[PDB]
Parts: structure tokens; C-alpha cells; sequence
RNA sequence: GAUUAACCCAAGUCAAUAGAAGCCGGCGUAAAGAGUGUUUUAGAUCAAAUAAAGCUAAAAAAAUAGACUACGAAAGUGGCUUUAACAUAUCUGAACACACAAUAGCUAAGACCCAAACUGGGAUUAGAUACCCCACUAUGCUUAGCAACAGUUAAAUCAACAAAACUGCUCGCCAGAACACUACGAGCCACAGCUUAAAACUCAAAGGACCUGGCGGUGCUUCAUAUCCCUCUAGAGGAGCCUGUUCUGUAAUCGAUAAACCCCGAUCAACCUCACCACCUCUUGCUCAGCCUAUAUACCGCCAUCUUAACCCUGAUGAAGGCUACAAAGUACGUUAGGUCAAGGUGUAGCCCAUGAGGUGGCAAGAAAUGGGCUACAUUUUCUACCCCAGAAAAUUUAGCAGUAAACUGAGAGGCUUAGUUGAACAGGGCCCUGAAGCGCGUCGUCAAGUCGUAAAGUGUACUGGAAAGUGCACUU
């Protein structure tokens, strides 16, 4: 499968016509070889169908095209990359699908077929996404699609739909920590409780031909069979939150805010007894089961108090 | 590895192992010396502070003085008054004694004007501003808790770099990488994660200071900037023939005349003749015949192409370096599948029932777009007399630069060489490129190495869920 030569940086300055290297505000990942390596840790794609999103220049196309994919549903958002893609569906034939517009819009659960959808508690469905977004466009995008899991709506209408996205290497140890690790934070057990998830492995920026001043994680997400919290996601979602605000100092003192000052005293005493969490632990050293005792009681007792979970202590200390 | 020869020791040789064999050397940068004061058994010779009360002026914390450099052990202290008040008559000596001081990180409560990591909300491109605005947390606040000392500048000061080297006297510290790596395990946790280590082991290094450089490099700056530009000046497209290319067409050549014609120049086809096409004939014949058929892709010739050290000083006699003019170390021929067989040769090959000699017919093209050439092209003209006061007729390109362009005459060897006459127009801006110097920059990555690809700013720490890094707090130049 002959396609053409990838864009050096020369033809994307013309391309992008800003006539010159410092002014791209942008890091494009021009090595066909790690994106050979991106797409060998996604799996094995033969006859898969891969919604690749923030395509760009074409590196991580090419890599997935020259894997025996079935369909690519490639998601740009600038035009100046349309025609090299244009060229890349003419060079190969019937496997890929350009759409424009953006990825936190796009509704991914229309695209494929209605043959691919597994169970839930079966294997993944043959269906990947991959994606090399801005890291400023990957952090909403990964939220959305684990409120998605929760909900099992959107991308994941086919399954446990695994998902290989690049993210800024501290994103990614925190996406991937573990408890009473240094980067144990919100978003560790956002991901954690709704996935499997794996840091892989981490590109130095000298290898982007911008160089950026950071590096580069690579994380594979799959579906969890059985969700380790079975609540809804804003709940959760405001647990965690609450019980993360203040990192350094013990687990009730950001426990406590979820509730009106009145009964705050009384009302986080009876969340942590009626839960079994030691006071003394501070945020990194809880488990995705005490989050789960947590969050049950708390859904009780807003379930017997209304009010409750709108409270924002913020908008009480306004007056 | 074998073999030859050599070397050492020798009734031994020498592989392994183990001993013998070593601190009076150092601690800014290589391993090793500061938070401050007091005391301490011994050893040595060197015998504008601080705390209290009161009080305040401009706008709680203190402009001017302060260009001052004082007080205090250090951290620190600079609004006014008053009261207390600023140890000690030799030095060294604390992990363990007493006082202070600062730096992290958590724990309890408390205040909350203001600011503010996080967290929400609003506005913005066409991955918006990461950056603007609003609100409000942690936090910023307040408590209580977790090398010394004395003398020297004499010497070669002087591994270098810092910060000129020194002695004496005392304490502490230092004997490769290695403040290496590693979780047998332990604690917390409670099946899967976090925190917590030395030693072995391995190696011949590790470490410190300095120097040369090299980029077959990168851009720009100014001017000399002549050729080349650009401007500017003066002429050069229509018509008729002849040539170049293309397409179309034929069996074929609208091809040539030391070989026709013409007898003004030239010229087209000529029934010349050679050349081409289609048919035939001749044969030992011309004369041991006949062809200009090839070759300089044979040489020669003629043109053209390309290539063509020493000495003396400086750095402590280290790598290393050496300039000032009102002068401070510098001086001494080949090459070519080249063209030319017309003003010229020396050879070599070819066919010899034909590459020779004849005969019968045909052949005589068409069409465009463009390239080139030759003629006539006038009123500032043409004809006569005269040689200048008469009468009759009717777009690219080429040069420029001066006796040049343009116009008009003569002489030659027989398209080329020389001698004359008349005689213009324009004449301003900038470059390529060498010349003359100056500044800066600059000193690539990746999957298994290429049979790979390509040309205000910082340092910490905390949080970060719109993190290709941002914000907050404290510091540095
Ligand atoms: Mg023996
Ligand atoms: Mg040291
Ligand atoms: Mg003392
Ligand atoms: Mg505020
Ligand atoms: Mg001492
Ligand atoms: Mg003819
Ligand atoms: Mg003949
Ligand atoms: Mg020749
Ligand atoms: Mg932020
Ligand atoms: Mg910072």
C-alpha cells in the first residue's frame, strides 16, 4: 500500500501560511515510527474500525491506514489539513471517512454500523479510538466520555470501546496513579472507578518538531465490566471533588464543605461514621471503595434531604 | 594455533592463593570546616540594641534626615516621650548543658478588610486569551503544639580557576565510582497499592581546572559597486519570393549541378544529367576494369573545447601565544566517439552478375503557426543643370559610451580587407558580483545502527479537570 510522503515542517509552514517555524503555536508529532509505536500499543486493528480524532498532519493516519484497518473516521477541524487527507483517502482507497468538525461535539454513536454493537459484559467491540489532540482540547474530551461511560451512551452505544489518547505526562501519572502515590488526584479516580487504565509510555518533547518544554504520556482506557461506584456521575463527581479540594490536610476538612454550615458539625460526623473513614486519612491514601462508602451515603442522605445537593458552600460565603 | 628463532631463570620453572610492603597527607571548586552566644574536665602561650507603658503627624505602619553605617551574639533595629537597660581584664574547647534564632511540613482552635493557587460563571479565534472580567476557597494573619585565635609580608608568591600568599596553636572532619543500586523484609493497608534500606556485587575508572578549535556553516550592515541593470536616445512588423520546424500524404527526394540552363541580373521547374520509386537488360566487361562508397570514430594539417622553511622572544621553559607609527617583540603540455576531404596531403578498408554500365515509366507534394534571409517601400522624395540662391515631376531586437549611430563616395584580393565626405539624439536612479571593512548568529531527532527521516528572563515549592504547560507564594540578575 503505497501512500505519499509524509508533510516536513517546510511544506506545513506553507501549508499554514504563517511563513515562518516560531509562530505555529502548535507541536505536530512528524516520526512515522512512534506513531508505528502509538498504533502498536493501541492493539491489534486488523478489520477494526478506528475514529481517529485530531488527525493533523497525518502522522498517526498513516500509521493506523498502513494497519489493516476497516473504516478510519478521521475528525479535523482545520481545512488547511483536509486536502492532505483528501490525498490520503485517494492514495488508500475506501478506509477513510473525513468529517469535519469539532470532537466535543461530534456524535460518535451515529457513525458505524449498528452490527458492531456487543454487550456490555462481552469483549470490547472491534471498535478504537485514537486520538493526538491539543491538551487543552484532551482533559474536556476525556470527562465527556467518562460521564459517557457512566451513562453508557455516546462512543461507548457499541461497548467497552477502548480508547488510546496522548496527554501531558503529568496528566497521564495522574490519570494512571495509584493510591497514596504523589499524583493521586480527582482525576485518578474519575478515570479508575470507570476504567482500566495504563500509562503506557512517554514521548520526551525533543521528539516533536516544535519542541514543546514538557513530555508526552500515552494512556489506554477500557471499559470496566462492573463500575467500582455505582452512582450517578455528577455525584460522584462532587465527592470527589469536595474530598480532593484540599490535598494536604485531613479528609474531613474537605468533607465537610458538602454541607450548609448549620448542620456541617453533625452532618460530616455522621457521613464519616456512617461510612467508615478513618478522619485521619488525608486524600491520597483513599481507595475507590471508601469513595464508594462515601458516595452511597451521601446518596442517602440527599435522598432524604433535597436541598442538599445543589449546595455550594461558595455561594454561602458570598453573603 | 603450529613452526623457526630469540629472551629470562634453571633442576627447576611459575599459574593460583596468602603475606611482606602505606597515613606527620588534606578539608573554596576534586572525599573532607560557617546559625549565634555563654559555660564546660582539659590544652595553648596569644595572659536606628532590648522590654514596658503612654502619645502621635501626614496617608494600622513610620515619607525628609539617611550622601548616615551606629546598636545588637545572630536573626534583626531607623515616629516622639518617660522608665528599666546594653555580660565579661588571655585564647581554643558541646552531638551530649542553658539560652536564643531561622527554615520546611502537618495538627488544634480563632479573625477575615484585602489579595489569592484551586473551583464555578461571563467574553472572546475558527483547537478563541494559558493571558481579560466577576465570585469565592486553601493560603497570606493570630496564638498553642509537634573553621576559631595570635603574629608575618619575608621569601621561590604562584598545577590551574577563584579570593595575594604565610606561619604558629587548637578543635571537628576526610581516606575510589558509591550521599551508587537494590525491599530479603518492616509499618500502613487489607489483594494490590504507598512509605521505608544498608551491604555485598561489578568496574578501571570516577572526579576537578584549562586550551585548541572546527562548523567545507548561517545571515545582515555599510559603502568603491565598474560589466550587468532599469531609465533615456535612434532605427528595425505590411507585400512578394527563398529557407528552418511541425502535421498530413505518396511506391517515391517540392533532393543536388568542380555535372544543366541562361548569355541583363538572378532564377523555377528543366524532356540535361545525377538522386528517389516500380519493372527489366548487360558480364568478363574499359583499359588486370568501374564507384567519390566509408574512415581525419585512420594519422598529419587547420580550427575549436577543457585542465595545468628558518631565526628570535612571551607564558615559572603546559597545551599555547607574538599587535599599537607620538609604535609596546617580532624579523625573514595533455584533452576530445569534437568540426573540417571545397582552395592540403599519407594510408586503410568496402562492392567487383554490382556499391558497375544501361533501358522503360513515374517522381515535380498540400496545409498552417512561428524562426530567419533577399528586393521596393517618396515629398527632409525623384529627374536635369550644378556641386547647395534653379527649373520640372509627383513585440522583441540592433546600436549608444562621438567623429559613434545614420546617410553617401572611392580603392583593392579576387562576402572579405582598406581610404574618405556629411554628421546627430540621450547622457539620470540601482544592482549581480569580486573589491573595502563591521556586527551578529550558530555552536536535529527516532524504532529496532542503517538497505532510518530530515533545514524581562530564570530558580525553587504548592495546586492544576479547558495542563504542548498555567497560575499562586517566596527568591536571583
Ligand atoms: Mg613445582
Ligand atoms: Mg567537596
Ligand atoms: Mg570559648
Ligand atoms: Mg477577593
Ligand atoms: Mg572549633
Ligand atoms: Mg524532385
Ligand atoms: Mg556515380
Ligand atoms: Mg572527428
Ligand atoms: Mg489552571
Ligand atoms: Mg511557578
Amino acid at each position: 500500500c503505497r501512500l505519499p510522503p509524509l508533510p516536513t515542517i517546510r511544506e506545513i509552514i506553507k501549508l499554514l501560511r504563517l511563513q515562518a517555524a516560531k509562530q505555529l503555536s502548535q507541536n505536530f508529532l512528524l516520526d512515522l515510527r512512534l506513531t508505528d509505536k502509538i498504533v502498536r500499543k493501541a492493539g491489534n486493528l486488523t478489520n477494526a474500525y478506528v475514529y481517529e480524532v485530531g488527525p493533523g498532519p497525518g502522522g498517526i493516519t498513516r500509521s493506523i491506514l498502513n494497519a489493516d484497518v476497516a473504516e478510519l473516521l478521521v475528525v479535523e477541524k482545520d481545512t488547511r489539513f483536509i486536502p492532505g487527507l483528501q490525498m490520503l483517502s485517494d492514495a488508500a482507497p475506501g478506509k477513510l471517512r473525513i468529517v469535519h468538525g469539532d470532537v466535543l461535539t461530534f456524535k460518535v454513536e451515529k457513525a458505524f454500523s449498528e452490527s458492531l454493537k456487543r454487550p456490555w459484559e462481552d469483549d470490547p467491540p472491534n471498535v478504537h479510538i485514537i486520538g493526538n489532540l491539543p491538551f487543552s482540547v484532551s482533559t474536556p474530551l476525556i470527562i465527556k466520555w467518562l460521564e459517557n461511560i457512566s451513562c453508557r451512551d455516546g462512543p461507548f452505544v457499541y461497548g467497552r470501546t477502548q480508547m488510546t489518547l496522548t496527554f501531558q505526562k503529568e496528566v497521564a501519572e495522574r490519570l494512571a496513579a495509584n493510591t497514596g502515590s504523589k499524583q493521586r488526584s480527582r482525576l485518578s479516580v474519575m478515570a479508575q472507578y470507570l476504567c482500566n487504565v495504563r500509562h503506557i509510555f512517554t514521548i520526551p518533547g525533543q521528539a516533536f518538531v516544535p519542541k514543546p518544554e514538557v513530555d508526552v504520556g500515552v494512556v489506554h482506557f477500557t471499559p470496566l465490566i462492573q463500575p467500582k461506584i455505582e452512582q450517578p456521575f455528577k455525584l460522584v463527581e462532587k465527592v470527589v471533588q469536595n474530598v480532593f479540594q484540599f490535598r494536604r490536610k485531613y479528609c474531613h476538612r474537605g468533607l465537610r464543605m458538602l454541607f450548609p454550615e448549620a448542620q456541617r458539625l453533625e452532618s460530616t460526623g455522621r457521613l464519616l461514621e456512617l461510612a467508615d473513614i478513618d478522619p485521619t486519612l488525608r486524600p491520597r491514601q483513599l481507595s475507590i471503595s471508601h469513595f464508594k462508602s462515601l458516595c452511597d451515603v451521601y446518596r442517602k442522605m440527599c435522598d432524604e434531604d433535597p436541598q442538599l445537593f445543589a449546595y455550594n458552600f461558595r455561594e454561602e460565603l458570598k453573603r
